[PDB]
């Protein structure tokens, strides 16, 4: 098996012209305001036709670069590609390293992860340099919203778990574990919605509100990046759940207990969520589809987002590397 384990891999060159112009493509202004991407944030990656090879050799590419671990699991619980009437999503492999947050985020629009670790260092110097109001009064919202137990406190301590640098080494890992503020201020420096695909099935072993759409609100409207990123949460993992190149979008809705489910949106105040159907198509394009109902024979309808167009050149885009690759690596099992 020649073929690499990741994208960037095969023209690690090319990955690295990527990190080189990803500090670059980063609009710095000192005035309160966030820390945001230029250009770079519009980019978006598509996987490739795989099924236009011989199934002996689809097991390859399969096995190698996609997270089968996490693709079936999610596969497996109705969440993942659930819909027949739209494309299929698929999980590409991060580094677990409680960075993999980053590291899906990154992936799933240049193909490269956050391995110089510029998106963590983004996170970690917004924090604390620009204006943090809006951001804490959201966080503290959701926070008793649930649980009900000192808040002044621990903020400062998430900041801190989003340290550049190695924490208490939770399980020898590298870096510090996120979580759904984190996810939310990720979104808005990216000024691009991010919705998350997470996990339902929690039954037997000795309760996180996590999936769902992250929409950048510190920013005004369609002004941002207005097409999504898809991510996968499964364990204690995020994969970039990346379309391909039916026409392509993400359901709005769930299919849990035999019903479409609104799926959550986050860090929002009572006045939001009267918006919150008009705030998306604002911030994302949505489109309503006759999915296929509760079986016996009625075309359920209910909305979706339509996702990205492929659109890294080639100066900038790993997978038509990879995609030759293959190519050639078939060519030599078509002669033997």
């Amino acid at each position: 098996q020649l073929l690499p384990q990741a994208l960037y891999l095969s023209n690690m060159r090319k990955a690295v012209k990527i990190r080189e112009r990803t500090p670059e493509d980063i609009f710095k202004p000192t005035n309160g305001i966030i820390y945001h991407f230029k250009t770079m944030h519009r980019y978006t990656l598509e996987m490739f036709r795989t099924c236009q090879f011989c199934p002996q050799f689809r097991e390859i590419i399969h096995k190698a670069l996609i997270d089968r671990s996490v693709q079936a699991s999610l596969e497996s619980q109705k969440k993942l590609n659930w819909c027949r009437e739209v494309r299929k999503l698929v999980a590409l492999k991060t580094n677990g390293d409680g960075n993999c947050l980053m590291h899906a985020a990154c992936q799933y629009m240049w193909g490269v992860q956050d391995t110089d670790l510029v998106l963590r260092k983004a996170l970690c110097s917004t924090l604390k340099e620009t204006d943090t109001r809006n951001f804490k009064f959201r966080w503290q919202l959701e926070s008793l919203k649930s649980q009900e137990f000192n808040w002044n406190d621990e903020w400062d301590n998430l900041v801190k778990m989003a340290s550049a640098d190695t924490p208490a080494a939770r399980s020898g890992l590298q870096y510090n574990s996120l979580e759904e503020i984190h996810i939310f201020v990720l979104s808005n420096i990216l000024r691009r919605p991010i919705i998350v695909i997470s996990d339902k099935m929690l039954r037997s072993l000795e309760p996180l509100k996590v999936g769902g759409i992250y929409l950048p609100l510190h920013w005004p409207a369609q002004e941002c990046y207005r097409y999504p990123i898809v991510l996968g949460y499964d364990s204690q993992h995020f994969v970039p759940l990346v379309t391909l190149k039916e026409l392509r979008a993400v359901p709005l809705v769930n299919r849990d207990r035999g019903r479409f489910e609104d799926l959550k949106v986050h860090f929002l105040t009572d006045p939001e969520n009267e918006m919150k159907e008009k705030l998306l198509k604002e911030y994302l394009i949505v489109m309503e589809i006759p999915v296929q109902g509760w079986d016996h024979g009625t075309t359920h309808l209910i909305n979706a987002a339509k996702l990205d167009e492929a659109n890294l050149p080639k100066e900038i885009n790993l997978v038509d590397d990879y995609f030759e690759l293959v190519q050639h690596e078939y060519k030599k099992w078509q002669e033997n």
